[PDB]
């Protein structure tokens, strides 16, 4: 509904087909930091689950609902829109938990729950936190949340920071410059070079990297899942003013995210920062086609603007300038089509 | 509309969007054997192009049309359905060939040509030759071909041969056994192990391999583009009898393809065989659900049946038996969702 509204079928069909593969559920489950942190966040806040009713938004294999079960929940509604829902039902049976975990096929925007829930859990985070637009589904699900019900995760921080990394910049530039060739098999491609450069630099780069390449402390943008509304994520405007710690070419901004589970007994954090062990999300870098030259001490300022689209992703706009010189850089990146360098 | 009749809308949007990326055109152009052989086939049969009218079905960057121009063609209509058509137009301008190459946006099934052509050129071949179902477009284009006009390529051969590769087979289970564990964070996953096995076996494997895994001489299935009709590719039945040159466990069938340009001056071949240098098509392997033991001398017989679907691909059905023992196997595979092992 709300879902069909914001989503083209050519997208929502391809999307849920992807999460119908066991191997893709496996990719997430295998991420030990992710899965192990969720289990610990849930088991260590057992009072948040003991005898409670819970909703698992996008249960996939069902793994998070089993954690809720382990922690004493009385009833768990496990909503899943892809065919994976059937495999989850199989696991519920084979694990003898039919009396507590109830699989409900369909989009959380479109199904009905027999009752309101004390707590919603989900693992909706995408690359750069926001990709896939599933955070909106998670927020949407709050229509089933009892007053003063809890959200696991409770908040999310996106971090961005300027980086230098010229091996990357040049590896992407060299790819583009195939289209600079004046005589490919006798044919001059060079008029497209600009188009080429644009296309390659529109791809955010997903992989990890040494923290040494960061040139200033990260700026933080926070979403409070207890408080935000779906619509807060349609247009995300992240202003930044970095205070440069090193001089050098700025080749772009790197992004990563943390979420926190604020339970009654303790807060637990899941981080995908480059200072932390690798997760299946790696990190994300948006390159500038034309890097900015900065001296330690300069401030680099501008805006990262994320505009949600109907492909369950975002068009990313990044404008940055070195205040001291007036050197500007503007970029547009298409989060739907990442470059997996790893 | 012949095109839209046989194609799910979603599939076509994703399909043509893919070919709108310069980097994907580049993947084909960079394939030196592919591109180099096309140029040579065209330039060395220059009498087939000199002062002729040509149609380039799915011109992409336009590269093949420039080869027709280099060979003296008087007029070339370059048809292209993705947004790549715009970049091709830019190239035609920047190369000062607007008088000779005419880019026509749209599907070859849906556009109009001002005149009939002497020769159609195309590079429509997909994985396993037939993937993408673009050969039908190429055949469909013949409605513009003058009587006794030529097709470049003129014919295509698909080869299949039994292979033994014990590691590739067992790998399927090694992976699926991820699910065969009784307490994954406290959850017994084993009920899904079969599903995960079936999932991996439905994917054709794309990569190359050493020619020593092959256990018999290939069997050939030929399409004559001068003669075939679109409809001949809706249901492709390929019978096979292999005489086994080596004893061992057959784990599947390997596929590759060659096409021949039969020109007035000479016939030129493009081969993607494993005995030849690698191309961007690699080769394709379909595993048997369970291996079949054969002695050198025995015969392995059966049918590979390719059934086109509305996702611009095929459902692959393979049945095989060793005649001497009556041992038999079958597999069903989705050619639309290949596993890229390389
Ligand atoms: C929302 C959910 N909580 C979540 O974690 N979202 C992201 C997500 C979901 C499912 C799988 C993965 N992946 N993990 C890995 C591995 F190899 F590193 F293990 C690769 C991978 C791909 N492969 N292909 C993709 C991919 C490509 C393009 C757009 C995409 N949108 C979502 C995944 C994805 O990820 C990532
Ligand atoms: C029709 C045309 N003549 C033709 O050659 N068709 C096949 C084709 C067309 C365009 C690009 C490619 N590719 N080349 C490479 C490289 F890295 F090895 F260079 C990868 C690749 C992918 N990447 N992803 C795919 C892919 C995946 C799943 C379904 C698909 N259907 C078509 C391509 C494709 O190919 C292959
Ligand atoms: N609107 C929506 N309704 C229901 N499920 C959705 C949804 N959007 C995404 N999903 C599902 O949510 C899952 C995201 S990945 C998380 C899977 C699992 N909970 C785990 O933590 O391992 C996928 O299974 C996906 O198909
Ligand atoms: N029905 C159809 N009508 C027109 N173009 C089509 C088509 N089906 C596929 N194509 C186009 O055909 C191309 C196949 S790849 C070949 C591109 C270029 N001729 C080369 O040889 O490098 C793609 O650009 C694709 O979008
Ligand atoms: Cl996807
Ligand atoms: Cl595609």
């Amino acid at each position: 509904s709300v879902f069909s509204e914001r989503t083209e079928e050519s997208s929502a069909v391809q999307y849920f087909q992807f999460y119908g593969y066991l191997s893709q559920q496996q990719n997430m489950m295998q991420d030990y930091v992710r899965t192990g942190t969720y289990q610990r966040a849930i088991l260590q806040n057992h009072t948040d689950f003991k005898d409670k009713i819970v909703l698992d938004v996008g249960c996939g294999s069902g793994i998070l609902s089993f954690f809720a079960a382990q922690a004493g929940a009385r009833k768990i509604y496990a909503v899943e829109a892809s065919t994976m829902a059937q495999h989850a039902e199989v696991l519920v049976k084979s694990n003898n938990l039919t009396d507590r975990i109830v699989v409900i096929p369909g989009k959380v925007e479109e199904v009905s729950l027999p009752e309101q829930v004390d707590i919603i859990i989900s693992e909706p985070m995408g690359y750069m936190l926001f990709n896939e637009r599933m955070l909106e589904s998670y927020l949407h699900a709050k229509k089933y949340l009892k007053p003063s019900g809890n959200m696991f995760p409770t908040i999310g921080d996106v971090h961005l920071a300027p980086f230098t990394d010229e091996q990357l910049y040049m590896e992407q530039f060299t790819k583009a410059n195939f289209w600079y060739q004046p005589s490919f098999h006798g044919v001059d491609l060079s008029a497209l070079r600009g188009a080429a450069v644009d296309e390659y630099f529109r791809q955010p780069v997903v992989d990890t990297f040494d923290i040494r390449i960061l040139m200033a402390k990260s700026v933080k943008y926070t979403v409070n899942f207890l408080e935000a509304k779906e619509g807060d994520l349609h247009r995300i405007e992240i202003p930044f003013k970095f205070h440069m710690l090193h001089s050098g070419l700025v080749h772009g901004l790197a992004f990563w995210f943390d979420v926190a589970f604020i339970g009654s007994i303790m807060t637990v954090w899941l981080s995908t920062a480059p200072t932390e062990p690798l997760t299946h999300w790696y990190q994300v870098r948006c390159l500038f086609q034309s890097p900015l030259f900065a001296k330690a001490g300069d401030t680099l300022s501008g805006t990262c603007l994320l505009i949600a689209n109907k492909r369950q992703s975002y068009d990313i706009s990044i404008v940055a300038q070195v205040d001291q010189t007036g050197s500007k850089s503007s970029n547009l990146l298409d989060l739907k089509n990442p470059f997996f360098r790893y």
